[PDB]
DNA sequence: AAACATGTTAAACATGTTT
DNA sequence: AAACATGTTTAACATGTTT
């Protein structure tokens, strides 16, 4: 069951969240508890940094799983009920039982490991832009962490990763996921507990 | 409007629509599923393009783009396919392909046709707009109407349709009230 | 509402029922009772038909079904004589038949209509409602209302009679926040 | 972050606003809140008072900032929209960027600080015209106080401040600024509060 | 049935624009 | 000035779950 623990690794590898305006209550950040509170379908930009150039064909995966131990051995899908419907679906070229998206990248590939039968979405690494510090990448949750015949409200986490061209890891770091309804709310509300 | 030898149309099942006021309302850069159907399968490149311009005579001439606080925002640019500049974005389909007119200097978006899914009878295209209706230095609230337009893969026009766009943020509201001005 | 030739009705004595709302208030996959008279005896094969449909205007058109979680979640189908798709059931009854209008693709679900027991008063009919009213990807919270149908054995309308139905989790408390509304 | 505490200095400095007219609710001051409440781009005379003539190349400098301890570290420009926006800098000398400027006055110099990179304004102190006991000097704001990606709404106050012609503070004094559309109505409500 | 978890639906408000 | 248009801020409401 794959691992979980930050590994900043050769490159100094690490993800953040920074705001996209200056509100734009789509999604916040606890960095303070690691946890990510988003709201279904939202886009949400995702900081990488490194300190060194990684490799050649270096990938950034993301892959979900179960947050407690009890659940660690299931896969992470879209619940039934969102696999079908034929909105978030629609238009689009991505497998309806991911969970996790990435939008904005024509060439981000979709897996589904055979023998593990774990999905995951891998992106290929591009540095930031001139000027800039953080190479951004846009990923989608497709189901309430609370989905009935999906999560039923299990807490998930996200596991990032930086991989060689041939899946050998040189990097991870892992948050906890909440995707929900009012992302504002429940951080308050879970600040407040 | 002109059907064209497909007898080409557009149309809809965050947003929401006025059927008899051929006018779309929807929130900002919220996503928005659009209806193809043809009759007849158009040739083979065969694209979509959806181009915005100001529905009011006074400003048809002027171009139309997003206002300069989204155009450099990171916010919605950072990490993006499309140019920081063009109102209208379509979601889901690397294919897309943003084309600003030499000449005209005209923003617009071409998506390759395709025919609809089987069982299914259209071809369904995600469009985003990313500006308000109202953005000062932008549209400064002035109407705009989209035009999708199936051309042939070197330009040629094979249909075109246009409804009226207003995107905004109580889409709903906006509607209703709109609908009371009768 | 029809009372046809044998003044048929339909009648209530984890569920509950509002006379004067014609309403019908139950939990999911719980049994309901439903009483059923006639005046006069009908037919020789006559039949109850029970089918579910959607109470708004927008949305009459578009079949009741199970949503996609209940439908494929052994769960409440595994060791089933109906389909998995199909909202009512009923329980008590080997000769139930469950059908899928070919053309329409509606579902609904028979019983070989007899009289009462003797001393009785009427003929109770055991159904079953096997999705809440509010499942995403089904009737997404959206009204609808049955219509148990006394027909002849060849289909033939001989009476009937319908009531709105909400299958809940709290019917005590929706009924009662729904009689507040007045 | 520069200072904003009333300073009568050497000179018994102050800063007061008369009403050039006999309506001409082009703008309005609460003396008692402190708020001066004005439209923009549109003309605020401001009255400078000395008791004893001040140094030599004295000058007069306004300077905006956010009000509240949060954003105070936050230079004060104009939204982007404005900063490029045809009017109000077509037949402008001025740096769009520029939230305050003066009207009426060759002298009157922009600076952006090189380090805090702060933008502020410079007026040549010059006493009162014979007979009368104000020195005026006309500024301008040139957004609102709600432009998005600009000051959204947050509370700034002006700063101006008497300085010696080498930049040694002589004086200064404080007054929060509110560029609106409705002035009035504004102040009026404010008020109500 | 009570206290709670969480998606759905919108109202009260702030503030520029039109009349 | 009074009304109107519109983005924003915040809340109430509906309903399955847990205790
Ligand atoms: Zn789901
Ligand atoms: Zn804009
Ligand atoms: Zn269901
Ligand atoms: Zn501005």
């Amino acid at each position: 069951s794959p691992s979980n623990t930050d590994y900043p690794g050769p490159h100094s590898f690490d993800v953040s969240f920074q705001q996209s305006s200056t509100k734009s209550a789509t999604w916040t950040y606890s960095t303070e508890l690691k946890k990510l509170y988003c709201q279904i379908a939202k886009t949400c930009p995702i900081q990488i940094k490194v300190m060194t150039p990684p490799p050649q064909g270096a990938v950034i995966r993301a892959m979900p799983v179960y947050k407690k131990a009890e659940h660690v051995t299931e896969v992470v899908k879209r619940c039934p009920n969102h696999e079908l419907s034929r909105e978030f679906n629609e238009g689009q070229i991505a497998p309806p039982s991911h969970l996790i998206r990435v939008e904005g990248n024509s060439h981000a590939q979709y897996v589904e490991d055979p023998i593990t039968g774990r999905q995951s979405v891998l992106v290929p690494y591009e540095p930031p832009q001139v000027g800039t510090e953080f190479t951004t990448v846009l990923y989608n949750f497709m189901c309430n962490s609370s989905c009935v015949g999906g999560m039923n409200r299990r807490p998930i986490l996200i596991i990032v990763t930086l991989e060689t061209r041939d899946g050998q890891v040189l990097g991870r770091r892992c948050f906890e996921a909440r995707i929900c309804a009012c992302p504002g709310r429940d951080r308050k509300a879970d600040e407040d507990s």
